Order: C-alpha cells, then sequence, then structure tokens
C-alpha cells in the first residue's frame, strides 16, 4: 500500500492519480486569493477603527488580529500546496514530490484554533446580553470551539486510513458545533433585544452568513466522501472543491463576519 501519500486524502490523490495542471494550477489560485483577501481585511480593519465608538473597537482589533493569523497561516497553506506537488513531463501531471515537505493541513487547523475563540468572543463587544453573563457565554464558546478543532483534527488522521474513525470523531467534533450555533442564535436573539430596528436587521444578517460560512467546514470535511468510495468527488475534484469551500468559508467567517460586526457597531455608534 501507499507509504508517501498516507497522511491525508491531497497526499493520497497526490501519489496516485496525480493532479491535471487545471486542477494544481486552480487550488494554487484559490489559495493565493484566500490570503491576499486577508491581507486586505487586515488593512480595512486598521483603516476603519476609527469609524466606531471606543465601547466596539475591541471587536475591531479582534478581526485585525483575526486576519494577521489568517494571511499568515493561509500564504503557508499556499506555499505548502506548491512545494508538495512537481510536474512529471512523462504522465503530463503533478505528483506528490518525495524530495519536497509533504502537504499538510494543519496549518488551515492550527489558523481555526486560534481564530473560532476570537471569532465567537467578538461579537459580544459589540451586542449586550440581557438574562446571560458575558464569561458564562465566553467559556462556553472558547470550550467548544477548542473541543470542535480537536476533535477535528484527531478525525482529520483517519480520513484515508480508518473512515469509521473519521466519521466518529467527526461526529463528536460536529456535537459541540451544533451547541456553538445554539449558544449564537441565543446572543444573536438577546443582542436584538435593545437596539434600534436598523441593528437587529444587521443581526439577522451576520447570524445566516455565521449558519452558512460555519456549515461549509464540515461540507469540506465530508466532500471526498459525499458521492462514496469510488464516486466523482474521490479524486482532484474532491481536492478542487475542499480547498474552494474552504477558501470560500474562511473569507466569510472571518472577513464578511468582521465587515458586518463593524457595520453593526457604526450603525449602534453615533447614530441616535
Ligand atoms: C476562521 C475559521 C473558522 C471559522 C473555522 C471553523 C471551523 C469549523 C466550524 C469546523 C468544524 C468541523 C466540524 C463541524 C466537523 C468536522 C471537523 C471540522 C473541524 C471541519
Ligand atoms: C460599508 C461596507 C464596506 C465594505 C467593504 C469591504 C472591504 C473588505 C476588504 C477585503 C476585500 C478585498 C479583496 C481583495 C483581494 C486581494
Ligand atoms: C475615514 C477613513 C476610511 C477609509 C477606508 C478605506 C478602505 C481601504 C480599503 C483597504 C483595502
Ligand atoms: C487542533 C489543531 C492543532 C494543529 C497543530 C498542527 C500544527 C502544524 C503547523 C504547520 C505544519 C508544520 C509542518
Ligand atoms: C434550537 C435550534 C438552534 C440551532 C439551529 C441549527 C440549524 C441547523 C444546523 C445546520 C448544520
Ligand atoms: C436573506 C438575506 C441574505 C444576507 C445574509 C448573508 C448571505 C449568506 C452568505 C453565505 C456565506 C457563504
Ligand atoms: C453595507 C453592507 C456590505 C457588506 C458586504 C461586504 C462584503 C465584502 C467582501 C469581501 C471579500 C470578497 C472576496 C473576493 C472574492
Ligand atoms: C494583495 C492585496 C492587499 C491589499
Ligand atoms: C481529545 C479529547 C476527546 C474528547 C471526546 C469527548
Ligand atoms: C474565494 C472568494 C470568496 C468570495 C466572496 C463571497
Ligand atoms: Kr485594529
Ligand atoms: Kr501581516
Ligand atoms: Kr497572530
Ligand atoms: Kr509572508
Ligand atoms: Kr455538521
Ligand atoms: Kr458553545
Ligand atoms: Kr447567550
Ligand atoms: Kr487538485
Ligand atoms: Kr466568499
Ligand atoms: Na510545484
Amino acid at each position: 500500500t501507499q507509504e508517501l501519500g498516507n497522511a491525508n486524502f491531497e497526499n493520497f490523490i497526490g501519489a496516485t492519480e496525480g493532479f491535471s495542471e487545471i486542477a494544481y494550477q486552480f487550488t494554487s489560485h484559490i489559495l493565493t486569493l484566500g490570503y491576499a483577501v486577508m491581507l486586505a481585511g487586515l488593512l480595512y480593519f486598521i483603516l476603519t477603527i476609527k469609524n466606531v465608538d471606543k465601547k466596539f473597537q475591541m471587536s475591531n482589533i479582534l478581526s485585525a488580529v483575526v486576519m494577521v493569523s489568517a494571511f499568515l497561516l493561509l500564504y503557508a497553506q499556499a506555499q505548502n500546496w506548491t512545494s508538495s506537488f512537481t510536474f512529471n513531463e512523462e504522465v503530463g501531471r503533478y505528483f506528490l514530490d518525495p524530495s519536497g515537505d509533504l502537504f499538510n493541513n494543519g496549518y488551515r487547523y492550527l489558523n481555526w484554533l486560534i481564530d473560532v475563540p476570537m471569532l465567537l468572543f467578538q461579537i459580544l463587544f459589540v451586542v449586550s446580553l440581557t438574562t446571560s453573563k458575558f464569561s458564562s457565554v465566553r467559556n462556553q464558546f472558547w470550550f467548544s470551539g477548542a473541543m470542535m478543532i480537536i476533535t477535528g483534527y484527531i478525525g482529520q488522521f483517519y480520513e484515508v486510513s480508518n473512515l469509521t474513525a473519521f466519521l466518529v470523531w467527526g461526529a463528536i467534533s460536529s456535537a459541540f458545533f451544533f451547541h456553538i450555533l445554539w449558544v449564537m442564535k441565543k446572543v444573536i436573539n438577546e443582542g436584538k433585544e435593545g437596539i434600534s430596528p436598523a441593528g437587529q436587521k444587521i443581526l439577522s444578517n451576520i447570524w445566516i452568513l455565521f449558519l452558512i460560512s460555519w456549515t461549509l467546514y464540515p461540507g469540506a470535511y465530508l466532500m471526498p466522501y459525499l458521492t462514496g468510495v469510488d464516486g466523482f468527488l474521490y479524486s482532484e475534484d474532491g481536492v478542487m472543491a475542499r480547498q474552494l469551500v474552504y477558501t470560500i468559508a474562511d473569507v466569510s467567517s472571518k472577513v464578511i463576519y468582521g465587515v458586518l460586526l463593524g457595520n453593526l457597531a457604526i450603525t449602534l455608534s453615533k447614530n441616535k
């Protein structure tokens, strides 16, 4: 069996079928566009912090720190892609390069462990809770977020070798995920009490963005197996789709999320 590409799904397909120049180039450009948008996000949150009352600026700060970590780690992920796979002129495809370092989703997973807590935390600086304690929500978010990403990371090891383990850890991870959604809805509901109808409208959009953007991750996790073990997506197409959904998700969950919280902060601040 394959000793080289046993690490993850990307390595496996790279070590066996290889990637068409279209698939490799597409994935390369989408990862580059990924970190490019984080760098543009970083400068947006820096330049706009003066547009919100001091009260809300901790949200804009956390957006900025998320953009820094995202840019740096997704830049690493992009380099990790182009370095891991070299062209073979004989076969006319890209294959896992033994002389390079093997492809590694650890860059993105580490980014998640850092950003998930900050992203969950930062809404508590724009909204006021009603009947819930700030510390309780914070602790619930931080714990469930860490556990979601840790169980998810553990599950990701058994992605190729043991699908039973892959899905069980994935389901454990999904349990913590559903708890986060449940608390976030509660937070957003309490957030709507006490604010103008304009601000309640933005919180509605934040909720839908949050719900969709965050649901793309377990989608991308499962992406290789959504058509079976011999399916359309058990190929370079599964790798394409996954890295594309991860990028869409990362841009929506971090950058768009942050822009809507800043907009919320602005309609709250200086608007009477
Ligand atoms: C800035 C990056 C963000 C918001 C990352 C979010 C990550 C998740 C919501 C991932 C959760 C997962 C599951 C629900 C099950 C499978 C494993 C994960 C980690 C992909
Ligand atoms: C890594 C710890 C797993 C806990 C499962 C509930
Ligand atoms: C991968 C680009 C993200 C598109 C913004 C909605
Ligand atoms: Kr900032
Ligand atoms: Kr940076
Ligand atoms: Kr950081
Ligand atoms: Kr860099
Ligand atoms: Kr899920
Ligand atoms: Kr939570
Ligand atoms: Kr809450
Ligand atoms: Kr690919
Ligand atoms: Kr997106
Ligand atoms: Na290469």
